[PDB]
């Protein structure tokens, strides 16, 4: 199972790790993707997860969008995890750089509660423009299931751990 995580709360764990390498090692039941409403996995965690699937994630996602239309900001869908996990839970956090409402971050994290255990990134962090310290706060105050957070950036990981509470 998961190793090298620092326990933040009873159910939230954190590690300085590349979520792709973590997914390949662990092969969790659920890996969370930091998705957009169109499931266009271009950059950040989405681009990296998609590239690890040899673009199979993007092919599957385009078929999902063709059938269902875009997701809502704050929403999610369960698709295949491909070579990385049993499932990928594509979660759309608000993109602050697109003027999206940061209050939707709690709605985005609520999707994690439908899964007993997940490997995940901080939502709305990185290219989504939100404050990662605030994202971690929303995560611990919203998610009740077991969430293993992979934080790629060491400097951000240290800042998150040292400022937690
Ligand atoms: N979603 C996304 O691309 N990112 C958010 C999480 C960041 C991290 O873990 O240091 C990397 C960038």
């Amino acid at each position: 199972s998961f190793s090298g995580y620092l326990k933040l709360t009873d159910n939230v764990y954190i590690k300085n790790a590349d979520i792709v390498e973590e997914a390949k090692k662990v092969k969790p039941t659920v890996v969370v993707n930091a998705a957009n409403v169109y499931l266009k996995h271009g950059g950040g965690v989405a681009g990296a997860l998609n590239k690890a699937t040899n673009n199979a994630m993007q092919v599957e996602s385009d078929d999902y969008i063709a059938t269902n239309g875009p997701l809502k900001v704050g929403g999610s869908c369960v698709l295949s995890g491909h070579n990385l996990a049993k499932h990928c839970l594509h979660v759309v956090g608000p993109n602050v750089n697109k003027g999206e409402d940061i209050q939707l971050l709690k709605s985005a994290y609520e999707n994690f509660n439908q899964h007993e255990v997940l490997l995940a990134p901080l939502l709305s962090a990185g290219i989504f423009g939100a404050d990662p310290i605030h994202s971690l706060r929303v995560c611990v105050d919203t998610v009740r299931t077991n969430v293993y957070l992979a934080v790629f950036d060491k400097n951000l990981y240290d800042k998150l751990v040292s400022s937690f509470l």
